[PDB]
Parts: structure tokens; C-alpha cells; sequence
């Protein structure tokens, strides 16, 4: 519901390297996350490609306490819990020596609710322009 | 639509073992425990036994519906395990639960539920 | 020992709570936790502040972070071993803000479980513009 | 910090400070005192002021109990003690008059005064249509 | 007895936002005034849920210097005083999403009459206020 | 249909403060409650001293505790047994003493009945 | 210098459900206070039955603090008395009795720690 | 705008020794303790827990200096500059600690101060 991101890069990206720390947010109380980048999906679910704004860049999202999720039907990346906020990673998907410059793109997440679970009818989205 | 199925510490590994084969053209599969919810599986004649269902290949899921975990698939069977949610004691008695799946039908990768569901019990022997 | 700080736009009246900055505190070399101030005059309890125009604005730093001082240096803390911990400057209570920018410079140690201060400190600058 | 003005269709006969319009002025910040004022040319006393139609003019005043009269460097306005977070005020007609039916529009300004005592960096403002 | 409301326009609200403002007058003497709106109650008085046309919102009545009250037995807020107006608002009740629509704000109140020990008035007024989203 | 009150304090005193007070009602069943003078803040009161007529400003319930009028204080939803509950202090004032507060509250039931208690405190 | 207890039911546990609510005096002029639970731990512990417990303190004027080097809640005041609560936080249940230890000192400016330091048992009967 | 600083004999004639360094251009360096005047750049620091320790800061690469009011400086575009904290002279201490801080901004030639200053504290037992 709410969606914060810190941008940090260097060409020689290893994988699993940590591209931009992400946050999200609940001001009303829920049972879960999950977000998602806006942009094609590359292979795995919160696996993906952006392109650069004139070359690309293999991204995944998530770290620990995420996994791949498919909630109605969207597909993205899950975390459980009732607290307020809870952090992420954007980080590269494989090693990759990329062309330096602006990956612009955005990402989408909702706090999910409650005995039923269900997809509250706002979504946040943040842009982030990540800098090689 | 077909499923088969097959200590008082323990903390992260197998409790039962399974598999959801789909006879039909289907898209995906879609499986979960009946109990109260990653669940928690009530003893039998005070105490909480935590399991979880899925191994990996499978992705927490939201369908309908139905929570539980589901995989993508246009193959025929699909392996999966119960293990258990993390560092737990067991106490004594039975703890009975059931499993239940469904074969996803792409309308059109839009994952739906088809008319049959099956179920398959457990009395987990301690 | 390594920080990214960002800055929020938007727009007179701020509430309490309402997040100025937000930043990353990142630990490469293995920790036991962080520590992060601001440097800027202290205002009442610990991790709060006054920064000044070019009017003043009350900010407190932090979000499950603690007050804490450490080897007499006030700051507030989280113990921790992950990678990276993120924090935000806040407006302490309601007031307004005056246009124009105020500078927010902030520092932040890894602590080692020997609580120790490091030798290493990371210091960065961010404007908020009003 | 925040002010609020509903009008009272008045009817060309205006007594003697006859309610025009109800005000309220409500601060968040810890304060000591209010302070509010008419932006119209003053027209005698502080706080009296004409506004004009809009195409005749209306006679006004600012206040009611216990508002008073201030100068408060440097503006003309009314003023009220406390730390309450809101207070009320009145728009009132300035004297007998027989007014051209119509509007006659025109803002009004206010600051929650802090605690020694000075202004604070912004003040609020509203506009109110006022229907003779 | 007299009342006049006005309505203030995204998709979210904030706990405590003003949905509405409203004023009650009272001419004739009076030791209080006493509001509520027409809608289901939910919780406290005065706290309400109101029907989009079609979606809830949860909205409370008051502010300010009005204390929830039980007047002969209406449920509304209330306040003491002789002065001949006051001002509430009708606030949003939490955080919460809003579907976009209608809604019909009822609000009634009365100049409440001592004979400190507070009876109500003969006179009472309804009016009311559609808020668009 | 219960109540139980408690408190040095010194000539300091800012907003916020033991008290306290805590009313038990465990028969079916609301809490309301209340001190026996009236400060255009309900339920927030001023009592005199044992010298002439110094005085002090004060407030009851703090935390889920609203101001309500029921013809009679604060008031608390809820069906548990007992409702917990402080008095503090209405600004930070200076006191140079004895102030005596009679504690009173009831019981609310069903679909909206026929105790009052006594403390004092010492500066 | 002087800490004093008092327990409280219900097998069902919320957020912020009370458990006990302490009270604290320093008599020697001094800035603050400064408090904890001596359990294996922020200001939220966990307790264990003679299963298990999730646990807070201070409530009210408190907030998380770590002094040199004692994790606890405080708060400022020169006010010779202050109060406190131990609490539930979140849903859960509870299985008899529980013992807290609580420890507490008062606070300088000089906000340092004095040489004398308070410690009180309650117990927690369900 | 950025200081580190590396800082307990009862007879003594450096109690710490620091290092301000100025990531964005700037022209000059300013530096100060907060303690109580003694020439300037010389201070006396006072022991809560009576007597006094004459100290002074710098270390002759630095200039006595007022500047708004305020320490010693020293101009300079280069990204950083040591100083000292050195006993003002031959003096005997008593036990006790002595604290006190150290400041330092950057200051600019459009010379005046930034908005920015850094503070580190020192306390001492002997």
C-alpha cells in the first residue's frame, strides 16, 4: 500500500547482487505481502528483463522471507506477516556485464487481507531509475 | 483430480509424500491442506502440530478461492511433500488433516478452477 | 558503513510521523547491528532533532529502531546481522515548513558484537526541498 | 493552520452585527493564541472592512467574543488567548445598511501564534462567498 | 435547530479526514447542542457506516469539544454551552479505500435546554448532504 | 457496581499523571466513571484545597477512554470484568496540600442500573 | 531505586492485553527511567512456562532504548515516580504460572547508569 | 562536516587526535570544543562526579579564529585536515570524569559556515 525505493553500480553485476533495497508498507492491518515489477516476465515467476532507456538488464525481486506467488491472478512475490513494513531486494538476475546507464521501470505491491485472504482494491507502484 | 499420498522434534523435512496426476489437458496444478491456516493441524483427543505443503516447484497461491500453493504445467503428475513449519515438540495423540488438488484450466496463462476436486486423507501416525 | 539516503517531495503542514528521508544503512564485513544519527542539534529525547532554513523544522531519525547511546554517542539503534536496515527521518510532531531546503547530514557505524563503535563511519548529505 | 468558513442567502436588510458567516480556525502545533483577519481594505476601526460586489459594497467586521482587536507585527487583524486547537469566529455585518443582492467574495487569513512569542512561517487562507 | 452542511473533492482516506463540515444554530437560548447522522451506527456512538450508491464507508461525527452522548435516549455527540453556534465535522472513521460514488450524509441536531441538566428542545432539524467520490 | 482507587508527587507536575482507579463489574452486562465541578472539558474537573479556596486541575479514564454524557464523565466499551483506568493531571501547574476526589462509576447493560469511592492525594 | 508488582482470566491472548503493572521510585533527584525483563530477548521477550510466551513492557511514555549497555524501554522526568505495564502483544494463546523478572534503575544526566539496580519477581498465575 | 575522532595518569603536561575531512568543496576548516572559555582555542573542562583540566585544541598547522561568534581554523581546498586535543600545559587531575565535544564545520569561500556541523564527545577518568 505504500512503496518506497532506494536506488544504489558498476557494469559487472554478480548474481544475487543487490541492484536497490525496496519497502512496503500497511497503514491498515492485513496478513501479507506481495509486489511485483511492472515488465516482462524472464523464465521464473519475479524473474525479468528491462530495457535500457536507449541494452538490458535481468532483474529479479524479493530476498529472504519472498517467494514466487500467484494471488488472483497476479504473479509476483510473497511474504507473510501482520507488521507494518517489510523490506526487499531488487538484485541481478545471473552475472551480467551491463551497459552503464538508466533502467527505468516500476514496482507494484498490495497488503493483502482477511476466514477468507483477499487482494485489497488498491495497489502502490513506485518508479526507480537504476543507474549501471 | 487423482491424488496418492504416502519422532517428537523437528524443524525445517518430510511427515507424508504425494503426488497430483491430471488425466485431462490442464494448464496447472493447485493443491492445499484442509486445516486452520502453512497450517496448523489440531491434535486428537490440546496441542499444535505446524505443517506446511508444496517443495519448491510450487509457489504460494491464491486462486478463487482457495488458498494453498500451485505450479504451472501442461505435464501429467506433479510431486509434492507436507513437511513441517519450522522448529516444533510434538505432543501426543493423532493428528488427521486431508489434501486436496485440482488440475487448472487456462479463457485464455489465466489459471481457473475445473469442475472436480480430489481429496486424500491422513492419520498421521506419530 | 555504507549509506544511501533519498528525499520526499510535497508539499505546509506536516504531521507527525510524516517521512522527509528515507535511507539505507548496508554492512558488508559481518555485524552485530546498527547505529545512525543525525548531525544537527539534538532537541529533547535522543533521536530527535532541529535543522534549520537556508525557520527550523523538528525531525527524528529511526522507524524498530531504539534510542541508544553508545560510548557516549547518541544516536538510535537496531541489533541485527542482516545486510542492511532501512530508516527514515520524520517530522517530530505537527508543525509547518517554511520554503526552501534543509540539509540532513547523517552518519551510521556497524557495530561488532565485542556493543563496539567501529573505526569506520559512513556519512551522507540529503536535501529536503520545500 | 487551518481555516473553515460556511455562509449563513442573507437578504438585502443587514443589521447591526448580523452573522453573515460562521469561521473556525484550528491548529495542530502546541500554540499560544490565534489571530485572524479579513483581506479587504480596512474601513475604519481594525477588523471593519468593505468588500465589494461583483459587478455595490458590503460592510463587514471580524470577530465576536472574545476576539480583540491586534496588531500583530505587522498585520491588522482579531486575535484570541488559549491553547485550544480550534477556535470560532463570526463574519458579521458592520452596521445597518440595505445591501445590493449578490456575491460579494473575499479570503480570509489566519496563524496559530506559538509560545516568547512570535508568528509562525505560514498562515492559512480561505475564501467564502458571501450571497446578499 | 438550524443546520447547514458543506461537503469537501483520491481513493484513500486518512483516519480523522474531513468528509463534511458542518454548522448548528440555535437562536433561542440554549445550554447545548446535540448532532447525530442518520445511518446504521458502528461501535461507538457516534460512529457510522453509509451505503454508496451501489462500498462502506465508516465515518464519525463530532470533533473537536463533542463528547459522544445519550439524550432521552437519542445516541449522537454533544456539547455544553449557551453560545448560538457550533461547528463538526463528519470525519473519516480509520484509514480506508473509497469506491468512487455517492453518499448521503443525513445529519440531525438539536439546541438542547437545561431545566447544566440537559433535556431536548421541541425543535429538531434534519438536513442533508451528498458527498461525491 | 465496584470500584478500587490508589497514590508523594512533590510541587512538579506536567500532563499525563498512578492514578488509579479500576471498576469491576463480572454480573451480565459498559463502564462509565467519573469524579464528583464542571470545566468545559468532560470529564476533566478542578478541586480545591484544605486551605481556603489554592485549587487543581485534573482529568480522568486515559487511553480507551472517551468523554461521554449518559444525564451523568468517561466512558469504555467492552464485556471483560474489569476496566483499568488513571487519573492525571489537566496542564502542568504548580501545587503548594490536600485535594479529596470522590470516584464514582457504574455498570452499562444491554440495549444504554442503581458506586462511589473515596481517595485522596498529598503535596 | 524501588520497583513494585502486581499480577492480574482467559486462556486467549490479543495485543496489548495487560499482564501485570509495575511502578518505579527513585528518590534521589535524577533525569529518568530505565526498565527491563530479564528473560532471553527491543523491549519484547519471551517467557517460558515451569511451551512458551511472547512478551512486552512499558506502554504508555516508553519507548525502546539500549544504555550502555541495558536494552530496555525508557523515559525522562525528574518526577520520583513512574508506571509502567508488562503486556500481550498480538493474537496468541496460553497454557498455569509464569514467572517474570523485572529490573529497573534510574537515570542520571551526567543519561548514565547509577551503581544500584532494582530487581522484583511476579508472578504470572493462568 | 565529517570528524573522526580516536580519543582514562593523574600528572600530564594529546587526549585525542582527530581528523575533519570536507567531501564537497569548501575553502577552509573550523574547529572547536564545546566547553568553557580559558587565549582562544584554550578551554577549561570542569568533572561532574570541583576541579578543572586547562585543554587546548589544534596543533599549529591551525590559527586562533571567531568566526559568527565562534575555535581555531585553517584554510585550505583539500579534503582533510589533523588536529590535536592537548593539555593546556603541566597540571595536576583529580579523579573524576571529564567530558566535553569536539565540532567541526567546512567552511566555504562565497569565509562563512555551512549549515552542517559534526560533534564527537570524549570523556575521560584520568
Amino acid at each position: 500500500a505504500e512503496i518506497t525505493l532506494i536506488s544504489h553500480l558498476g557494469s559487472q553485476l554478480r548474481d544475487g547482487m543487490k541492484l536497490a533495497t525496496g519497502r512496503i508498507a500497511c497503514r491498515e492491518p492485513h496478513d501479507g505481502f506481495h509486489i511485483w515489477i511492472n515488465a516482462s516476465q524472464n523464465g521464473k515467476v519475479g524473474h525479468y528483463i528491462v530495457q535500457n532507456n536507449r541494452h538490458e538488464l535481468k532483474v529479479k525481486i524479493g530476498g529472504g522471507g519472498w517467494s514466487s506467488s500467484l494471488i488472483e491472478g497476479q504473479r509476483g512475490v510473497y511474504r507473510q506477516g501482520e507488521e507494518k513494513q517489510a523490506i526487499f531486494d531488487i538484485m541481478s538476475d545471473g552475472n551480467q556485464y551491463s551497459a552503464p546507464g538508466e533502467y527505468i521501470f516500476s514496482v507494484s505491491g498490495e497488503c493483502l487481507i482477511s476466514q477468507a485472504l483477499e487482494r485489497p482494491p488498491i495497489k502502490a507502484t513506485e518508479t526507480i531509475r537504476l543507474t549501471v
